[PDB]
RNA sequence: CCUUCUCAAACAUUCUGUUUGGUAGUGAGUGAUACUCUUUGGAGUUAACUUGAAAUUGCUGGCCUUUAGGCGAACAAUGUUCUUAAA
């Protein structure tokens, strides 16, 4: 039925959630990092 | 649980020489000979000696600028501030 051959790619199942995710782990990360950061001047 | 001003000129050629400037210390304790000034209260100097980087309380020196600094610096000057020496 006249058709031509190609490749194609799926798309990446659950990419915007994993973006999210990340995203919040990152501000996370430096949240927990500046509260470890200014809780050892008690030392 | 840091690590100490390790040099600059000017003149002259004798593979170098002369001159000038640059140096603020652990504390405590013995100990004379002498000098200068003095507000006569002690202030600055002058041999030498002891020591685990030792230790049991010296009333408060003076002038200036303040809100601790200068006298080794006057329309001059003062650390708790750097944070990958992180966790």
């Amino acid at each position: 039925l006249n058709s031509n051959p190609e490749i194609l790619l799926r798309k990446r199942r659950n990419a915007d959630r994993t973006r999210i995710e990340r995203q919040e782990l990152a501000k996370k990360k430096r949240e927990e990092q500046i509260k470890k950061k200014r809780s050892n001047k008690n030392k």
